[PDB]
């Protein structure tokens, strides 16, 4: 993934648990070489997987929980690190933001040539409900989408309840989320 992801994890861990913990997570990840992450630089996906696995050990939390928390932190963090305007352009309500996802990724992919964006398909099901189909080149990140949705809820001051209705883990073609909202 691009450095920005890893920076965000470092920053989420650092603010919530201080620096020496970061550094131990870092060493346990096998990442002592690497001095700092470069935001626009492509890294191997394992750097991120190993960061998450190592934070899970050091902090005594499932990787999945850490992933939910990352998903919550990620929109706010990117909005403050140079992507504020861009996220603002993707809309003024949660459902408008969902529908703009693909066009947002098209714009992001101008600046990040090797972006592998996930596929998001949104069905507006009832008035306070949506169904979100999620397909990724990466495995295991459904809990992050959950947290991200919560983050979007907060962004647009909209109450959100999210339930995963289908899991790739059980052998379904893709992750599906039912989303109920304010
Ligand atoms: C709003 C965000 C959207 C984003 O995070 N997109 C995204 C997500 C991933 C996931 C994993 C994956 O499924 O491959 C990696 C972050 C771990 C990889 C590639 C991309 Cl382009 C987004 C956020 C900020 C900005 Cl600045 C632009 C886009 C979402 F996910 F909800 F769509
Ligand atoms: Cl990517």
């Amino acid at each position: 993934m691009y450095g920005l992801v890893n920076k965000a994890i470092q920053d989420m861990i650092s603010k919530h648990h201080g620096e020496d913990t970061w550094e131990a997570i870092k060493q346990k990840a096998g990442l002592e070489d690497i001095d700092f992450f470069v935001g626009m630089e492509a890294y191997s996906d394992d750097v991120t997987y190993h960061l998450v696995g190592a934070a899970s050990e050091v902090l005594g939390k499932p990787a999945e929980e850490l992933l939910i928390a990352f998903g919550e932190y990620w929109v706010t963090y990117t909005s403050e690190e140079g992507y504020g305007e861009l996220l603002a352009s993707a809309g003024d309500s949660l459902p408008e933001f969902m529908e703009n996802l693909d066009n947002l990724h098209a714009r992001v992919g101008l600046s990040f040539p090797q972006l592998r964006p996930p596929a998001f398909e949104c069905q507006h099901t009832s008035s306070k409900s949506m169904e979100l189909h999620y397909q990724s080149t990466r495995a295991g990140l459904a809990p992050m989408v959950l947290g991200l949705l919560h983050g979007l809820g907060k962004r647009f001051q909209t109450k959100v309840e999210v339930t995963q209705t289908a899991f790739r883990e059980t052998g379904e073609d893709h992750d599906i989320f039912s989303i109920k909202y304010e």
